[PDB]
This record gives C-alpha cells, sequence and structure tokens, in this order.
C-alpha cells in the first residue's frame, strides 16, 4: 500500500572535516535491502566533501535551504547553482528558517514552486507551535500552510514533493504524529486528488530515535523520517532499517 | 602613510563549477607585484572547490555572511564550521543582508564580536540608504553602525577588523567615497585611538571597475575595494594592479 519510504538527514548547522568523514564511510558500509530513498543534508559548504566520499548509491544529497534566483544576495545559495553541482533535493520550509530567519508562509511556498519549476525534489516542512496546539488550531495551522504551497503547483508537480511534519510544539506520541499526518493526506485527497494522495510520501519530523522509529513507521500515514540529531551518529543506519 | 590594502572580491550568489575554474586560473597566473592582500569570497557551495583550485598565496578565501554558533540552524553556516575548513575570513553586514535578511545594526555588531573572538578577520560593511542620504543623515548613519561594532570590542581587536563602506544610496564619486572614509577614520582615531585609525583598512564598497579603480585608491583614506560584478571578470586583476 504504501509508496517508497524516505529516511533524510539533516545535519543543520553541525560537523566536522573529520566527523562527517567517519560517518559518511559508515553510511557507505551500510548493506540496505529494502526499497528506501535515503537523503543528506549537509550546511552547505560540507556539500562538496559528502558528494565526494559518499559511494551508496541509495543515497542523494540535499540542501537544507535555497533561495530561487543567482545574483546579488551576499550569504545565499541558489537553486541554478546547487543543480550545477549535481544537488537536485532541497528541504524548503524548515521551522527553524520559519522562526528564525524571516520564512512566513508565501515565502516558503513561492519557494517551492521555484524549486518545483527547477526541477528539484523538495521536502516541504509544515508544523504548529505549542500556542497554536494549545489553541486547538493544529489542523488550521498544518492545512494553511500546506495550501499555501499547494496554491503556487499544478497537479503534475506532487511527483516531485515531499512534505514533512514537524511538531514544533514539542520539538509527540506516535499517535499524536498518526492523527496529523492522517489530517494532512485526506485534504491532499479531497482538494489535490486521490491519487496524488496515495503516492505522496508524507515524513515524520519530530524526534527519531533507534528507539521509536519501528514504532512511528508502523502507522499507516507515515511514510519515513526527517531526522535532526540522531542523523549524525552510525544509530542513523537503525532509523533507515525501521523503514522495512 | 598607508596601510597594507586589500582587494576582496564578493561573488555574492554567482558562479558555476565551470566559470570559477576559469577565473581562478586567471587569478593563479596573475603575478602581483606589490604588497596587497587579496581575498575571495564565493557561494559557501563554492568555497571547497576555490581552496583547491586557487594557488595563489597572496589571496585568501572568505566567507560572504556567518552565524556564531553551531548548532540547530537550518540552512546556515557557523563561525566554527568556517574555521574547521581553514577559511580564517568573513564578511558581515553586507547591505543585502541588512536589507533582505534582517540584519539589524546590532545582529551585525555581535557577529563581528563572535567572529573576533574566533580569530576571524572581518570585513564589517556599513552605508547609509538613499533616504538616509537625503535627510542628511550619512555622518549619523555609518557612525552609528560603526559605534554599534566598536561598542562589543576591545581595542586589541581592530587589528583583525576591516571596515568597507557601501554607498547603498547609490548601488558616486571619489569624492564623495574619500569624504565618508575620512569621517570614520576621524571617529576611529577621537573614540578608539589614532594608532589604530592610521593602520586600519577601510575598503571601498561602491561600484569598482578597471576603468575607476586607480582614481579612487589615489583617495588618501580608501584603502582598497570590496568589488561585485567585476570580480567575476579578468579586470578583476586590473583593479588588484590599481593599489600599487
Ligand atoms: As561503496
Ligand atoms: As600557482
Amino acid at each position: 500500500a504504501k509508496p517508497q519510504p524516505i529516511v533524510a538527514a539533516n545535519w543543520k548547522c553541525n560537523g566536522t572535516t573529520a566527523s562527517i568523514e567517519k560517518l559518511v564511510q559508515v553510511l557507505n558500509e551500510h548493506q540496505i535491502d529494502h526499497d528506501v530513498q535515503c537523503v543528506v543534508a549537509p550546511s552547505f559548504v560540507h556539500i562538496p566533501m559528502v558528494q565526494a566520499k559518499l559511494c551508496n548509491p541509495k543515497y542523494a544529497v540535499s540542501a537544507e535551504n535555497a533561495i530561487a534566483k543567482s545574483g546579488a544576495f551576499t550569504g545565499e545559495v541558489s537553486m541554478p547553482i546547487l543543480k550545477d553541482l549535481g544537488v537536485s533535493w532541497v528541504i524548503l520550509g524548515h521551522s527553524e528558517r520559519r522562526t528564525y530567519y524571516g520564512e512566513t508562509d508565501g515565502v516558503v511556498a513561492q519557494k517551492v514552486a521555484d524549486a518545483y519549476n527547477q526541477g528539484f525534489m523538495v521536502i516541504a516542512c509544515i508544523g504548529e507551535t505549542l500556542q497554536q496546539r494549545e489553541a486547538n488550531q493544529t489542523a488550521k495551522v498544518v492545512l494553511s500552510q500546506t495550501a499555501a504551497i499547494a496554491a503556487k503547483l499544478p497537479k503534475e508537480a506532487w511527483s516531485q514533493i515531499v512534505l514533512a511534519y514537524e511538531p514544533v510544539w514539542a520539538i509527540a506520541t506516535p499517535e499524536q504524529a498518526q492523527e496529523v499526518h492522517a489530517l494532512l493526506r485526506q485534504w491532499v485527497s479531497e482538494k489535490i486528488g486521490n491519487g496524488v494522495a496515495t503516492k505522496l510520501r508524507i515524513l515524520y519530523g519530530g524526534s527519531v530515535t533507534a528507539g521509536n522509529a519501528k514504532t512511528l513507521y508502523m502507522k499507516p500515514d507515515i511514510n519515513g523520517f526527517l531526522v535532526g540529531g540522531a542523523s549524525l551518529k552510525p544509530e542513523f543506519r537503525d532509523i533507515i532499517d525501521a523503514t522495512r
């Protein structure tokens, strides 16, 4: 029933040359025996070393953010630059960028559309804060965020979209995760179409560990993970193996 | 009289693998016959290729921005990451980040202090908008920006600081540039000390071309350049040679 799972590592703003060499060697030696798309998103300056040292073809390298256009945007990295470098995945709308770096719903929606139209696979992040959840606004918020993205996309774009639900309010039980994933998928099914909804990967982006990954993946509407801190450790392999 | 000049290339969010290979080969073949510190600031994902292909020891590689701390800051690059990668220069406070990416005077001042305390050479950018210049507030603005930076630095930090004046209102005659540079240096001399003021490099960050570089460098308070678009072209070499 489920579509191909994805296990994505978000290294955030972490790593050294030495630590990444060691971690990538562990990922390269891991023999994955089922159909899963693995993604690694290093900090921008580590993308080249990861591209060079990774040899496991079940992985793609992602950026952790991008802007749409090259030009006079000191400090930023654009989608054309990433494409020329051979990066075809990007994480957009991460809660830390929505919170700290001014990415409103509209800003994220436009970036996702720009990444779609430039050929990227996009992990688009959504999720509600503690104040929003306490106000009983979980559904209003995650469906407003998703709707904003959807309004700028044609139906055919959804083959390049992956959603990641971040329970910002926690950063949650597997049951609470499943409730939001099911709501997201039912809204896509109604508004966009049931074929899009059954093929869409909705990844869980709360706290994922070797301890809890299999329990989360048992949920019918969870299609893998956007992993934070545990993705810097050898137990990331156990999180991949939890999607069998 | 003048301190060692600096000619810094800010590539902004521009370049391809192919274009950078070609440009770096031109910079590597250029024989520089006087004492000048050259800097190249590529987009983050191009830092490694530039570090590898550059062979001209008169150049240092810079970042175009950074944050102070590693951690859960998706999409950002930190000063410890850059140091581990061997980057010891950073541009902070560029007008495009102050304008588009929420860097207030306080935010820039704190980053400069954090980069000082982590051992970086810092090109700290200041400059007034068209509305501020029309209000006759050039001096209020560039000295407020500089004062905000200075308030977080001990006197000994100034060996690691370089100022870059950006005439945002234009982006200017060499005379207008010299007036602001002279004002900046006189304020540093009074507030911080005359030995700091005579050793400080104040770089001009308006439109610098092969056509105008020597005329600008003739000005007594201009110590080189933070160059935009012309730094992507072979005529960057002519801008370096204008600091003889
Ligand atoms: As291999
Ligand atoms: As050489």
